[PDB]
């Protein structure tokens, strides 16, 4: 499957793409404002994620640090990133269908649109000013708005027992972005697409 990753933000982002135990394609790249990066993701990939990292510094060997979404200090991510990270999530060719969603379960750093470039389904977006409206306790100094599980590490926010409910914090993400997962047991906002669809992930789709 092909994914075109577009940075429409006025600032540079370092895109990342991983399935948790391996990079997807190159795994990461710098995207200046307006740049597009096309990646190929193997059919049948389960649990893939794409996210943006902000305020990165990398040396000649691709080692460094980002203020949001750092994946063990690598430019080319092999693992998932440190919250806060708005996430584009996908599982491809699962019994003839692709499943896509946007998640705020690991917080929010950059607004995003995740849409198919092929026919058969709709896209999802979370483009509200979550960082600007972020509750004081969830604000991340490096930038972004953390989820409550990252901040407080309780069974209720992390849904550790598999029984949790919405919270004051999850309702904040849900009010601003109804089409994104706000907590582990949220009513699914997953979109089913035809198997082998192609997609575009756009950072800052409105601004």
């Amino acid at each position: 499957a092909t994914f075109e990753i577009v940075n429409r933000c006025s600032y540079t982002v370092w895109a990342a793409a991983s399935k948790g135990d391996a990079a997807l394609d190159a795994g990461g790249r710098q995207l200046n404002s307006g740049e597009s990066w096309t990646i190929n993701v193997e059919p049948g990939t389960k649990g893939g994620k794409i996210w943006a990292r902000t305020d990165c510094y990398f040396d000649d060997s691709g080692s460094g640090i980002c203020k949001t979404g750092d994946c063990g200090g690598l430019l080319r991510c092999k693992r998932f990133g440190r919250p806060p990270t708005t996430l584009a999530e996908f599982s491809l060719n699962q019994y003839g269908k692709d499943y896509i969603d946007i998640s705020n379960i690991k917080g929010f750093n950059v607004p995003m649109d995740f849409s198919p470039t092929t026919r058969g389904c709709r896209g999802v977006r979370c483009a509200a000013d979550i960082v600007g409206q972020c509750p004081a306790k969830l604000k991340a100094p490096g930038g972004g708005c953390n989820d409550a599980c990252t901040v407080f590490q309780t069974s209720e926010y992390c849904c550790t027992t598999g029984k949790c409910g919405p919270t004051e914090y999850s309702r904040f993400f849900k009010r601003l972005c109804p089409d994104a997962f706000s907590y582990v047991l949220d009513k699914p906002t997953t979109v089913t697409c035809p198997g082998s669809s192609n997609y575009r992930v756009t950072f800052c789709p409105t601004a």
